[PDB]
């Protein structure tokens, strides 16, 4: 079957830390002798304060604990970096998988380990959208949770969260500290950018025709071009196809398995937008960006 | 409101490989127990399997736990349904605490998707009213395990045998008991006629209520009631409602946020039926209001 394929979690719960500093606490990680942590623990400072709090805060009101070592870590050192603390410490974690900070672009996928007083709770799948944010589920204390990816023994960071909007979105830094889109971690109201179809997505999630349904009644019988395709998308909030060039070998693969040209899927997606009438398409009653064409084709 | 699935480290722990004369699946190494499906000595029926396990050498069983680097040796050979207990010399120092439970129909599960003891996927799954799970998996994946957490207990309810034409999956609990009537035999079973699991679905539409759009086109403007929806269910593929009695308190909690009632709800899903001429019974309605 094709299914939301999530990288197991093992090798970062062993890594999760709690951190708590004067009434407030979250969630770390901890790699070879660092933990990396949001910056906003220390309070909910504005603007370019950041800078002289950092300067300021008492390394022993730092309280790092990895619950599942049962081991209790004492800051030495602390370093903003980004929007993230660096707490240097005085273990090294022999957890400490072969690691590397990976920024991801708008469409691809990773698997959050949502955590509370730095314990995994939840594991769950989330792509990141074109308003660089993503739709995620995290309630107080869930911030320092990270969002991941595995390639052998590699782990691949890509996230790690720090605030929720209105809308139930989320948004968070890479582990290099630098946010995804122009969100800041600030109680400011801030403007979000429209929401936009991920096309590439999409047309992976309508590609249902591999495990639900090779001639479901929804599907175009007519073909559309991409150029008019893309005409129609400008107006119509999905994103130019291809949105990466890369998907096109896995899109060309997925149309021979399903002997459907996927003019045909972009085709149906126009005629969705007018007739769908409440159709459930992969499970989903609406489209879909978590299905990638890669996910979807290799599985 | 997003599929929760359980973390997966305590099981990747305790995730082994078993070989057998060439034949390679997956277990799961509990105490000083490893539990694995019983078709890895070879393909037979029936009740040919006790006398086969008796005379398979223990030292034909070379199993490891890849992730504590160790090399398991199985003392002796036990048939417990369909499932082989190998008691081995060590006990496992990561052995959490664990409760075998019986899923029934309708509940979700998190499946740890192994292969030569080494977990590489993890997906959700909830076991249907025909007693199977729609899964993925290739060759060598059996012994992978289907679990939930409630803290640090580890709750085991599955563990995969074999895979049906169209690509449906069934296997037994950990106390090797089948879910339905399917057995571990290369050969064609009937299978139960598909049912929707109407608390599922029910809780499916109140979570995109809840997240995309509240108050779409199609849903249904007229309520129908509770006894009425199930005398259209008896004739239509839809379990009697509910399903579960210990749902109602969070349907009737998610009616009340989305404001939109049950009723409602249940005629959205008759009026639905030309739609339909799969996947609908996914979101469990506990994970869709707790969260
Ligand atoms: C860190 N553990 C939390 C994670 C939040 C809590 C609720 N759901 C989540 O994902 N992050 C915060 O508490 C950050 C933190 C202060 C306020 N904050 C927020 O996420 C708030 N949001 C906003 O202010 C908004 F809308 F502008 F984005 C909150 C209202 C609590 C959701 C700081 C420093 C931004
Ligand atoms: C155990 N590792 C595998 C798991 C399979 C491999 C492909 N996808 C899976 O889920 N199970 C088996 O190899 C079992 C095993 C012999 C045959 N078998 C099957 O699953 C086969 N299916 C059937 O026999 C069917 F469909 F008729 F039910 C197979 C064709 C290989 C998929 C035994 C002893 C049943």
């Amino acid at each position: 079957g094709i299914k939301i394929l999530l990288h197991p979690s093992g090798v970062v719960e062993r890594c999760m830390v709690s951190v708590v500093y004067n009434g407030s606490a979250l969630n770390g990680i901890w790699l070879k002798n660092v933990v990396y942590c949001p910056r906003h623990v220390i309070g909910k400072f504005r603007g370019d304060q950041w800078t002289h709090m950092v300067s300021i805060a008492d390394c022993r009101d730092f309280i790092v604990k990895c619950p599942i070592q049962g081991i209790q870590l004492n800051v030495q050192s602390v370093k903003m970096v980004g929007a993230l603390l660096q707490l240097t410490v005085h273990t090294n974690n022999t957890a400490t998988p072969d690691y590397k900070f990976e920024r991801l672009q708008p469409g691809s996928s990773m698997t959050i380990a949502c955590a509370y007083d730095g314990i995994v709770r939840h594991v769950y799948h989330v792509v990141l959208q074109l308003n660089n944010l993503i739709y995620a589920s995290f309630l107080n204390g869930a911030c320092g949770s990270v969002g991941y990816t595995l390639k052998g023994k590699t782990l691949y960071l890509h996230y790690m969260h720090h605030i929720e909007f209105n809308n139930k979105t989320h948004s968070g830094t890479d582990l290099e500290g630098n946010f995804y889109g122009p969100y800041v971690d600030e109680e400011v109201i801030q403007q979000q950018t429209a929401f936009q179809y991920y096309t590439d997505n999409v047309v992976a999630q309508l590609y249902h025709l591999l495990t639900v349904d090779a001639r479901p009644k929804w599907l175009a019988q007519s073909q559309i071009s991409i150029e008019d395709f893309n005409s129609w998308a400008a107006n119509n909030s999905f994103a130019n196809f291809p949105c990466e060039q890369t998907n096109m070998s896995y899109i060309m693969g997925l149309s021979q398995t399903a002997r459907v040209p996927v003019e045909r899927i972009l085709n149906t997606i126009i005629q969705l937008t007018t007739n769908r009438d409440g159709a459930c398409i992969m499970g989903s009653y609406d489209f879909e960006c978590d299905w990638t064409p890669e996910m979807v084709y290799n599985q």
